[PDB]
């Protein structure tokens, strides 16, 4: 108990894919990491034809990434604004005690708390909201859900124990929404989360999602939102699905080094094409990257990528190595 | 072949989520432990207003643990009493050969059979009943599916080798079921498990499940039959799944040292905030419970939890440690 | 770059679940393989009363399994004949860059591209087609994905990096489909791909398959095409599923030796009940059959293995050994 002799970091959270400032290997010993955010509750558009009516950490989907490392405290003021219509609260599956921290945080319209737990596990683990009962899963898919990645004191070590380091990590949040359609077979759209509860209710009842979405929602990770890398850059790839399965691949590429179970003391596996985030958690993938041109990173159920959305992109600068693939003869007439 | 000479233990099986009395290393070299178990059918109630025509082991879903040593042999009498209609028999994946023993005891009502295999491979294995064709998915989803549990015979160990050991294990077994509904959404209730033949099979062809339940009904583990521990107790939750998969999560909490795939020779993972239940298998996690406090262990594809039933408490006795987590500001105006 | 110098090795694939001839150990330096296949569309007959406008790599579901050795080359002849009806492509997942191979193998009907890539990383891949877009789940539930191998150099090893060597391999590719119904409930059959597409794009969206086969159809791998072993063989088998789970499980065995990420420098786990292939992925696993009679192999949600089509057999010769499994009782009255 005590901490006061603990340095303290206060950070600003930057939206996901991105990640705030850090470093890999820990600067000091253990600091308090202080954190803040809002529920932001508010209809976003999935789709060309398709809106939900969200609630969601700071605006976005999924909430933005922490990091901090393992042996730190993690202190957060969550802010529940006046204008939002029901209480929110958030468990994180990195905590120890009281569900996560979601019986220490249920917080009305107009209300505030500040939590604090101690990160004593290394990994990258969910967070999401869960107010008691009926209602937790449809807060989760209604868009509550981020991620804290807690990094070991010195880095990431391999399956040998050595370290290894990423230049580059992005958060890809995937979620499931199951959004109603009316009787001519159109998305519907409400006024408010609740009016939407009950028709939302049955197409959850059916566990088939009409949306799965990065960075909520399709395409937000292709155009203009792709992501950039070189050849040469080790980037980790940090991927979350609180609450069903995800199988991630990057098509042209593999998973290096993976933890699929998200959990860095574990040892990662090597060389995978397509790894599986279990609902409910994290998992992360380093990748470096040897060729040049557009990645896809799905999730390799095609049906779930290609229509319901969980695609992404990676546009790669360099030069092309054709020891590693060649087009030794292009298309051409029998 | 032989055997006489090997001593016999005869087990009194007790209800799940419970275990039979035993040791967690070998007090000797192999027996042949001897059990005995009847098939017995009968109409339970899911929830509140759902039922299922099922076929259980022992008068229970799941049927009762059974648990013995690597290197022990298994004898079991099996009887299907004369009140029953159907013949059933088990598989044991636990079992080398005849498909897990299914192949010979396949038994009616009014007869017995006695099998024996040798336990030669360690780990947490489903058993379940298995009767022929087309009928093996009907008879599982209907109930007849257990655990049984083979320990290395110097106990468990972790991802270092070294001894470690719980001071209490409970059996969670999660079953999918799919009781259809009449035209106005109200679930059927039939005069025997032929006559919801048809109906249940259109709700199977649909892969979605009416109903995922811990302990054969919606809260079956909480409440009254929440689980119990205390702070310090290592706790093995045994987590079975005979036809679908799962994502275990003990919420406020992790698994110290997970085998999700269930065989304990192959080394545990540590932190794991969900682990992974494949359909057709059990798995294993032990923690050691740090606060005290209400915990959920939940199926985490949260819809499946709270609307299915995959919602199990534990509420564990003790101290509450600060300094891991704490309210530092109740929730207050902003 | 060069190469000039490389051995070629030009081989002669096999319809699965059988191997062309290959030696798990490599006898020689790293060799160029040359493979050639062909996309065939032809209507395939799924079940009694069921049936698939396909796309075919060779004219098999799932396209023939190709073997080499870490460090070869692969370089594939790729024909799309002038009656197909689509352009075609491959991406192999064993492949790095251009999306696997297939930004430089998209050939129209009449066209035949040629694709060299170097197969750096161990393990078995799945490789399917990827034409572009919204196309691209569908070309691969028509069927359209089979397997390459890329065995280490010094061929398999077991969890302590000792030498295992299997006897037989048999390739088992597991493929989902999604099969229109017309009002009566009887499923549709069309003229070509593309008059079916519509209506197979409406199941495919509820991400319920209508069928889950191996090798192409239900049935396909039982009675005249059960895999057959004797007691004492060592036989690997590799599964693929290039866009959903599965779990598979072999009744009446184990796995003793599962790579179930598929990728051998990994270490395997041993004694598994059932394994988990990831969507999007291959994996492997090797027995030593100890009894003979009749196994299943299956995809372990039993409604998937007896309902939607994933149940292969493997009849096994040989002595039956009483010590491992013996019926002690005969089924008798009570
Ligand atoms: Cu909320
Ligand atoms: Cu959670
Ligand atoms: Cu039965
Ligand atoms: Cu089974
Ligand atoms: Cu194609
Ligand atoms: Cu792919």
């Amino acid at each position: 108990v005590d901490l006061s002799n603990l340095p303290r970091v206060k950070h600003t959270l930057v939206p996901p894919p991105f990640a705030h400032a850090h470093e890999q290997v820990a600067a000091s010993g253990p600091v308090i990491n202080e954190f803040e955010m809002r529920i932001i509750e508010k209809e976003v558009q999935l789709d060309e034809d398709a809106y939900l009516q969200a609630m969601t950490f700071d605006g976005s989907i999924p909430g933005p990434l922490m990091i901090v490392h393992e042996g730190d405290y993690v202190e957060l003021t969550l802010i529940n604004p006046p204008e939002n219509t029901m209480p929110h609260n958030i468990d994180f599956h990195a905590a120890t005690g009281a569900l996560g921290g979601g019986g220490l945080t249920l917080i009305n319209p107009g209300e505030k708390v500040v939590l604090r737990f101690k990160a004593t596990r290394a990994g990258a683990f969910v967070y999401h909201c869960a107010p008691g009962g009926p209602m937790i899963p449809w807060h989760v898919v209604s868009g509550t859900a981020g991620c804290i990645m807690v990094l070991p004191r010195d880095g990431l070590k391999d399956h040998e124990g050595k370290p290894v380091r990423y230049d580059t990590v992005y958060y890809i949040g995937e979620s499931d929404h199951y959004i109603p359609k009316d009787e001519d077979g159109t998305y519907m759209r409400f006024s408010d989360p609740s009016e939407g509860y009950e028709d939302m209710v049955a197409v959850m009842d059916t566990l088939i999602p009409s949306h799965i979405v990065f960075n909520g929602a399709v395409g937000a990770l292709t155009g203009e939102g792709a992501l950039k890398a070189k050849v040469g850059d080790n980037v980790l790839f940090v991927h979350s699905q609180p609450n069903r399965d995800s199988r991630p691949h990057l098509i042209g590429g593999h998973g290096d080094l993976v933890w699929e179970t998200g959990k860095f003391h574990n040892a990662p596996e090597r060389d995978l094409e397509t790894w599986f985030i279990r609902g409910g958690t994290a998992g992360a993938a380093l990748y470096k990257f040897l060729q040049p041109g557009v990645y896809a990173y799905v999730n390799h159920n095609l049906i779930e990528a290609v229509h319901k959305g969980a695609t992404a992109h990676v546009l790669v600068e360099g030069e092309w190595d054709n020891d590693l693939m060649e087009q030794v003869v292009a298309p051409v007439g029998l």
